[PDB]
């Protein structure tokens, strides 16, 4: 865990900072509540197995933020391309992610840091 | 609690000044009495689960006034969008919030300070500029 990683002089990741796997689960869960409640976004997920998605998103965010656990889903570009997702939709989704982090008690500067990791992904996600 | 916050050298907030979570509870309950009695406002809440709304409103006001717990509800812009809420409606709601704070015995100056936090929310909440 973090303790073993610190003994190896490995740096503290965002994942570690925000509370690891348990914190990612809480944040992802709240994230999808918000997204599916947003009448601009919910229809994109009409054909989606939400239980599977949330599992993959937990894995995605953990790995993306420096956690030791693997992401086991499909590439971002392949998944999202063709879905008619615009920069407008991406921004709403990013907004919900920030709200989830805020709701979880993550300091705002760390949320900004997470946005800096996620924002460049708009290339693989969007089409507009 | 405030006792721990002060030992950690965290500052006293507006939340603390008005009596914390317990005070916000009471103000929020009275706030919605006032709102639902206002013929100009009540229809907006037809079919609203008031118990749930009040819980979210307590969270919102506590956090906006510098309290220790995050707001966990939906953001102001999003939740009020598509309802055609005007600057007149918003003014009415703000008045009702101030009257509830008045009724709770919050000093005039502290109510004005709270209104300073709340008035900027008009851009998120309203869709229409009419004051009638
Ligand atoms: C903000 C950055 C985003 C990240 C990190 C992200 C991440 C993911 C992940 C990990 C998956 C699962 C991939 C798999 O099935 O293997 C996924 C699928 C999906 N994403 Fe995103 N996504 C993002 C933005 C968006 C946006 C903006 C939309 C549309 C508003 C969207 C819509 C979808 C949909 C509908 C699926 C499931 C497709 C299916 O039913 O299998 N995503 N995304
Ligand atoms: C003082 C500014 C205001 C604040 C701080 C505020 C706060 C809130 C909060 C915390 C929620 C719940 C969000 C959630 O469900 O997560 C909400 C929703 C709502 N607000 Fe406001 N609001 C304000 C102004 C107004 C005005 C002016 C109106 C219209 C007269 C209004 C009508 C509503 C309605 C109809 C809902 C949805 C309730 C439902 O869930 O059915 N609000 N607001
Ligand atoms: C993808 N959410
Ligand atoms: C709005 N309450
Ligand atoms: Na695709």
């Amino acid at each position: 865990g973090l303790l073993s990683r610190l003994r190896k002089r490995e740096p503290i990741s965002i994942y570690d900072k925000i509370g690891g796997h348990e914190a990612i689960e809480v944040v992802v869960e709240d994230f999808y509540v918000r997204v599916l409640a947003d009448d601009q976004l919910s229809a994109f997920f009409s054909g989606t197995n939400m239980s599977r998605l949330k599992g993959k998103a937990v894995e995605f965010f953990a790995a993306a933020l420096g956690g030791p656990e693997p992401y086991t889903g499909a590439p971002m570009k392949q998944v999202h391309q063709g879905r008619g997702i615009t920069m407008h939709h991406f921004s709403l989704v990013a907004g919900h992610l920030a709200d989830a982090l805020t709701a979880a008690g993550v300091p705002s500067e760390t949320i900004t840091e997470i946005l800096g990791v996620i924002a460049p992904l708009a290339v693989d996600v969007t089409s507009g």
